[PDB]
């Protein structure tokens, strides 16, 4: 793989991202002042914890469709079996939104972007999970503070997605082949950006996966069984 073929590489991760992020990062900041008042807060806290759930899993369902089609857009990602697509998906999309959500995070205040306004995690009281919650948001608080730009988390989502160690992988050696040319354009283009400090601050894998587990066990029972096209 040469010069070209990395930066090239770069570029395309990069094209596809833009054309499945869902919302502009433009927008999502101007948006910022548009916050949800103390009524319209305790409208969403009176709600019932089905129909809180239910909204939730809604959004978050749109948010993987729009990522299900940025690696339907990974070059890579088509050639790998039918099977493997399903298990890095299934695996990873929920980890990719995670990671993308950290846009609609405002450290300033505490909020995320949620139904048109920014509230802080006292929205989602009735949900029940507000341990669950917190972490999300600390987590968020977190990722928020490093200033990830888009091709960074264009870069980095695609690292999350095209993950070799998932179990039920029958073409393994081809996903890692995959991985790693996707590190090679990341630590690429971290080098020409001057931002290589951000690797040593980027959370451990096993944090996404625990954070997207721990919802799902509390999500368990309301939401099981999503349809989500591919
Ligand atoms: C993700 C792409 S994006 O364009 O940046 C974006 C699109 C749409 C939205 C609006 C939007 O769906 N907001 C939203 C949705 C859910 C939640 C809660 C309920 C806390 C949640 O469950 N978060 C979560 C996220 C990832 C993994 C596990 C849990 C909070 C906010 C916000 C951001």
């Amino acid at each position: 793989a040469s010069l070209t073929e990395i930066e090239h590489l770069v570029q395309s991760v990069c094209k596809s991202y833009r054309e499945t992020c869902q919302l502009r990062l433009e927008d999502l900041l101007r948006q910022r002042s548009n916050i949800f008042s103390r009524e319209e807060v305790t409208g969403y806290q009176r709600k019932s914890m089905w129909e809180m759930w239910e909204r939730c899993a809604h959004h978050l369902t749109e948010a993987i469709q729009y990522v299900v089609e940025f690696a339907k857009r990974l070059s890579g990602f088509m050639e790998l079996c039918q099977n493997d697509q399903i298990v890095l998906l299934k695996a990873g999309a929920m980890e990719v939104v995670l990671v993308r959500m950290c846009r609609a995070y405002n450290a300033d205040n505490r909020t995320v972007f949620f139904e048109g306004k920014y509230g802080g995690m006292e929205l989602f009281r009735a949900l029940g999970c507000s341990e669950l919650i917190s972490s999300i948001f600390d987590f968020s608080h977190s990722l928020s503070a490093l200033h990830f730009s888009e091709d960074e988390i264009a870069l980095y989502t695609a690292l999350v997605l095209i993950n070799a160690h998932r179990p039920g992988l029958q073409e393994k050696r081809k996903v890692e082949q995959l991985q790693y040319n996707l590190e090679l354009a990341f630590h690429h283009h971290l080098c020409k950006t001057h931002r290589q400090s951000i690797l040593a601050k980027l959370p451990p894998k096993g944090k996404l996966r625990s954070l997207c587990s721990q919802h799902v066990e509390r999500l368990q029972i309301f939401q099981h069984l999503h349809p989500i096209v591919v």
